[PDB]
């Protein structure tokens, strides 16, 4: 894909946002920024320039699935890739997420490799 795609890494656990940031990096993706919950996420997206959203599931104020749902229903941002970080392959959430428009999902913990194939297959399917 493109190495300067601007990524948005959304998570309530600063630790985990540190790991995503680094995972991206170690794959040559260094046009990244962070958001702490869905509310902050939306705020940043509206400003512009993003090309990929990596959002966790459990965040206060505005959670994972909500973030996903508002990008999808929002006509400006509607076709924006959203990769969702889900804890356990709880079938139920996988279904809600794909159901709500998520470009794909990854079960955390994930390595740089799984991340890289998750992205590559999202890139391929989105014409990226």
């Amino acid at each position: 894909a493109d190495k300067e795609l601007k990524f948005l890494v959304v998570d309530d656990f600063s630790t985990m946002r540190r790991i995503v940031r680094n995972l991206l990096k170690e794959l040559g993706f260094n046009n990244v920024e962070e958001a702490e919950d869905g509310v902050d996420a939306l705020n940043k997206l509206q400003a512009g320039g993003y090309g990929f959203v990596i959002s966790d599931w459990n965040m206060p104020n505005m959670d994972g699935l909500e973030l996903l749902k508002t990008i999808r229903a929002d006509g400006a941002m509607s076709a924006l890739p959203v990769l969702m970080v889900i804890a356990e392959a709880k079938k139920e959430n996988i279904i809600a997420a794909a159901q709500a428009g998520a470009s794909g999902w990854v079960v955390k913990p994930f390595t740089a490799a799984t991340l890289e194939e998750k992205l590559n297959k999202i890139f391929e399917k989105l014409g990226m």
